[PDB]
């Protein structure tokens, strides 16, 4: 599979049971979802990027399913405006840059 | 070459004459430099990320070089916390995401 970037690269995810889009995002970190519910627990995290930090939740040992790829590990929840798959799942995935 | 996540994907570019270390962002649909001299006509414009917006400086034509390889296009120059190649360039250079 590649993906080339004249277009987001958008993917369909499942997390919690719902299934969203968000993008593979090899300069995020961490993986950053819009607000919903999720049950377990959190403990809060402040993540920076362009304009500032936001708040988030951060969800260890999370299930989620990325472009029919599984994978296990750490999801904040706060106010994102594009739903982010970062480096922390994207290993999991096998995801590579080539250029 | 390619690129796995397991660390920041930084290269080393070269812009204005001047080598910086920058970011391949798949996540990005632009690519934004930290505050620097740069020759050329720009406007300015606002863009935003997690946190809210910034006002930068839009350079465009500008070549640019990305681990060796020539671009030409169009550069924001601002208050970013790190350089980041955005998908306006990644795609001059003919990178893709595998997996
Ligand atoms: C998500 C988080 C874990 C916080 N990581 C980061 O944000 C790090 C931070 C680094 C240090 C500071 C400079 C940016 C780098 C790159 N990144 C990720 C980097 O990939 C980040 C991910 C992202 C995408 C969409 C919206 C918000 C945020 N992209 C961006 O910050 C780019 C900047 C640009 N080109 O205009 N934003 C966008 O391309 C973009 C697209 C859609 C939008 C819709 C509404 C509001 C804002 C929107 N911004
Ligand atoms: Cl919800």
């Amino acid at each position: 599979p590649q993906i080339t970037l004249w277009k987001r690269p958008l993917v369909t995810i499942k997390i919690g049971g719902q299934l969203k889009e968000a993008l593979l995002d090899t300069g995020a970190d961490d993986t950053v979802i819009e607000e919903m519910s999720l049950p377990g627990r959190w403990k809060p995290k402040m993540i920076g990027g362009i304009g500032g930090f936001i708040k988030v939740r951060q969800y260890d040992q999370i299930i989620i399913e990325i472009a029919g790829h599984k994978a296990i590990g750490t999801v904040l929840v706060g106010p994102t405006p594009v739903n982010i798959i970062g480096r922390n799942l994207l290993t999991q995935i096998g995801a590579t840059l080539n250029f």
